């Protein structure tokens, strides 16, 4: 089964655990190339009560250091916030839990904001047929192609 964060049938502690960075997707390129601050590999989401505690990783200079955020419920069904280079709200519209996990999220600093789509997955990569229903759900918001980038190759430290 698929479910979406938002949907009637989400069951949020079924994306518990182990989850990898596949693809990252954004309409301001720079925010996920190689120094943007949102370029940010997953490695665990830890399903609490009222949030969820991710814990990513980042390269710099071929250099891994850790981080962790806690994100909020909000007040809509399936929405979370969280305070990081600025004010973001994300939801999953789809995720089938076993395999992937496809995040929308916008952020807001200094006035302005951007959305960001994340393509995850229980193993370091995915299918090129779950790859390309990604691809997909990018288009219905607007983020082209070229600007969606398969890290695949490189989110091992
Ligand atoms: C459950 C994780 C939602 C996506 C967060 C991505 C932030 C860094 O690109």
């Amino acid at each position: 089964e698929e479910a979406s964060s938002t949907g009637r049938n989400f069951n949020v502690e079924k994306i518990n655990g182990e989850w990898h960075t596949i693809i990252l997707a954004s309409d301001k390129r720079e925010k996920i190339e190689d120094n943007g601050n949102f370029r940010l590999f997953l490695e665990q989401i830890h399903v609490l009560e009222k949030s969820l505690v991710l814990k990513f990783h980042t390269v710099r200079d071929e250099e891994c250091s850790e981080l962790s955020m806690v994100a909020d419920k909000t007040e809509k069904a399936g929405e979370y916030s969280v305070t990081y280079d600025g004010f973001n709200t994300f939801t999953i519209p789809k995720t089938d839990y076993d395999n992937f996990l496809m995040a929308h999220l916008i952020n807001e600093k200094d006035g302005e904001t951007f959305q960001l789509m994340g393509l995850y997955g229980r193993e370091p990569d995915l299918s090129s047929d779950i790859k390309e229903r990604f691809a997909q759900l990018c288009e219905e918001h607007g983020i082209l192609r070229e600007n969606i980038i398969d890290l695949s190759n490189a989110n091992r430290c």
